């Protein structure tokens, strides 16, 4: 049976099941109390969800993704509703997720090594799942990582932390773009400072290469553009620094892990699954409690449909939603 909804203004009018109380603003988002569960939640009212073909497809994309994610370290979907009673009336979409405490920016007085391990382990646990569904986050950074009091972490959403190959539009990449990002995050947790605080994309790459070294003949062989090759090999040859002397006093196993994540060639970069079995995580790792995802069907991405069809497909997804 359909809940009872009530209506309220806070620019626009919000129409939500009565189980959600004390909406205070934070599309646009309100913090809410979910009376059914006692949880504090975030209710997002999508703005303009079907204004165009692009809006519609993005609406469908976000809803499908959030429905797929079912993992402790990844934001999932608590509820999705519409005030509409039919496809005819369907104009509004609300998403309900866990209201998350801080993010990792708020946390950045250093963190102990034990606590760095705990945070990074959880990110890698979430990333192993996301990547096992063939999804690449692409923009992992402190503001996309929320923690509660217990300091339990969830990945949300989906340029100091971007892999150089994602930064530079290179088609030679894989899911370990996210692993570069984790390396930058982990480093900043150990030292209190941004690893690569570039001013523009050039300054950023110069800071990266200063630490990792200019590409070696082997990586140069994977570069298909002559102007790109000529560009690279014209730069002054930086040799790979030793990380120990950049992360002084850090746990030697953290430093070793950093050297494996912060590798320019992504075919050689450590993966989320490999990183979880690294000794640095010995107190937290458990290979029977690092679950993987169902395969995630992104064929919709290649389709060009009418507005009314993306709208209908979205409505289908609302209707079939099953809560946790």
């Amino acid at each position: 049976e359909r809940p009872t909804f009530y209506r309220q203004e806070l620019k626009t009018i919000w129409e939500v099941p009565e189980r959600y109380q004390n909406l205070s603003p934070v599309g646009s988002v309100c913090a809410a109390f979910d009376t059914k569960t006692g949880l504090r939640v975030a209710v997002k009212k999508l703005s303009r969800p079907f204004q165009s073909i692009i809006h519609a497809k993005r609406t469908y994309r976000e809803l499908r993704l959030l429905k797929h994610m079912k993992h402790e370290n990844v934001i999932g979907l608590l509820d999705v509703f519409t005030p509409a009673r039919s496809l005819e009336e369907f104009n509004d979409v609300y998403l309900v997720t866990h209201l998350m405490g801080a993010d990792l920016n708020n946390i950045v007085q250093k963190l102990t090594d034990d606590h760095v391990q705990f945070l990074i382990y959880q990110i890698l646990r979430g990333l192993k799942y996301i990547h096992s569904a063939d999804i690449i986050h692409r923009d992992l950074k402190p503001s996309n990582l929320a923690v509660n009091e217990d300091c339990e972490l969830k990945i949300l959403d989906f340029r100091w932390y971007r892999a150089p190959e994602i930064m530079l539009n290179w088609m030679h990449y894989n899911q370990t773009v996210d692993i570069w990002s984790v390396g930058c995050i982990m480093a900043e947790l150990l030292t209190g400072r941004t690893l690569f605080p570039g001013t523009d994309h050039i300054d950023q790459l110069k800071l990266i290469l200063r630490l990792v070294g200019t590409p070696g003949a082997e990586l140069l062989k994977k570069i298909s553009s002559e102007s790109a090759r000529n560009y690279i090999q014209s730069l002054t040859q930086m040799p790979k620094m030793n990380f120990a002397n950049v992360f002084i006093g850090a746990n030697p196993l953290a430093v070793d892990l950093l050297e494996k994540m912060l590798v320019l060639d992504s075919d050689k970069r450590i993966t989320a699954a490999q990183a979880l079995a690294h000794a640095y995580f010995a107190q937290y790792h458990d290979p029977d409690d690092e679950p993987v995802a169902d395969p995630y069907d992104q064929s919709f991405e290649s389709r060009d449909l009418l507005i009314d069809e993306w709208k209908s497909l979205t409505y289908d997804e609302v209707i079939s939603f099953v809560p946790p």
